[PDB]
């Protein structure tokens, strides 16, 4: 059986001076195990759920901090770089967001002047929930996900409650109320997926180039790097990174896994003991693959973040329940769902460098 995750040598330490190694927390797990597995491999955390609006405001004036605050703790007393996930998000918001003050819902208001007190009522509240996020951790977060997935899957920007109601403002009084509150220091990053197809990377690197144009203060693109075994290429991965390379942008990877699946995730396993070893094998040679364009690409990376540590906890078990009629998992990182270390771990940890030709 494969050696467990805290008997092998360290992710972070193999890939110092490339990029930092992150993963995706919960607070209940920065104890036992897990947290023996954080501070032996990672030197960079982001908050699965904790840091989401919906999270931290989740009716106006009400603050819930103590989740947060613990990643916070931990991220300070083992030298961890921090993430934050996510000031703006049409996902995972609270609805009063979108209230006016009579209690109509803004998106249905027909009345052009409403339409524009609604406006400027709405960016106030995301002002103020930037201005009281980024005062409060400033010093402890170094990559801010200002905004996260506003662009459309199938084209231009995403028609969210934000947009509807803001049109682009909130994008642009986003960065700069962030950039207000954490100073010129501050690491302010657009995230989305689905960043490597080209029309979705193209809608992407439009809307920063203008945005740069207009001063609005961004540094860098977001990857979250939702992928596959055999999707997205290697070839369009590459070309996205350096696309916003050349916008002067760095790059991070903030969300990676690897499902066993297609899209839909649809014949799920339904049990760890059901994946074959041939699959693992194909995931190993593609986690591979990634990990040494990233080590090309270095210059261009400032750290790869997992979402998730090992297999026993990844949203991509409930993305398989939802198309499998409630059963089914996945199996994404390169440290199983019993902590154990697999074939992908040893073919990123490893320092092979013969390469691949065909
Ligand atoms: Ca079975
Ligand atoms: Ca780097
Ligand atoms: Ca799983
Ligand atoms: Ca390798
Ligand atoms: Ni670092
Ligand atoms: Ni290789």
């Amino acid at each position: 059986d494969q050696p467990f995750a805290w008997q092998v040598a360290s992710l972070s330490e193999r890939y110092q001076e490339q990029f930092d190694i992150g993963a995706a927390v919960e607070p209940y797990q920065l104890e036992g195990r897990q947290a023996q597995i954080l501070k032996h491999h990672y030197n960079s955390l982001v908050a699965e759920n904790a840091m989401k609006p919906e999270s931290l405001q989740p009716r106006e004036g009400e603050w819930n901090w103590e989740g947060a605050d613990k990643i916070v703790e931990f991220a300070r007393k083992h030298n961890m770089e921090l993430r934050f996930h996510t000031l703006v998000w049409h996902e995972q918001v609270p609805e009063w967001f979108f209230i006016d003050e009579d209690g109509n819902r803004m998106v249905d208001e027909t009345d052009p002047d409403k339409r524009e007190a609604n406006k400027q009522l709405l960016l106030e509240r995301m002002e103020n929930h930037i201005k009281t996020v980024v005062e409060r951790y400033k010093d402890d977060v170094t990559s801010w996900d200002v905004v996260n997935e506003v662009i459309d899957d199938g084209g231009g920007l995403r028609e969210s409650e934000w947009y509807q109601i803001t049109g682009t403002d909130y994008i642009k009084v986003a960065f700069e109320t962030a950039r207000k509150y954490g100073g010129e220091e501050a690491k302010l990053y657009i995230n989305d997926y689905n960043t490597e197809v080209p029309s979705k990377r193209d809608d992407l690197y439009n809307l920063v180039k203008d945005l740069l144009e207009q001063g609005v203060p961004i540094d860098g693109v977001g990857h979250q790097s939702h992928i596959q075994i055999g999707w997205p290429s290697i070839e369009d991965t590459r070309a996205s990174f350096e696309k916003f390379t050349s916008l002067g942008l760095d790059n991070q990877v903030t969300e990676l896994d690897m499902s066993l699946y297609g899209w839909p995730p649809t014949g799920a396993y339904t049990s760890y003991d059901d994946i074959p070893a041939e699959l693992l094998q194909a995931q190993a040679d593609r986690y591979d693959q990634l990990f040494e364009l990233y080590e090309e690409l270095a210059a261009d990376i400032s750290s790869v973040t997992f979402w998730g540590i090992a297999d026993n906890h990844t949203w991509l078990d409930g993305r398989a329940r939802e198309y499998n009629n409630g059963v089914g998992i996945d199996a994404p990182f390169v440290f199983d769902h019993n902590y154990r270390v697999k074939p992908a771990y040893w073919r990123i940890i490893d320092l092979e460098h013969h390469h691949h030709h065909h």
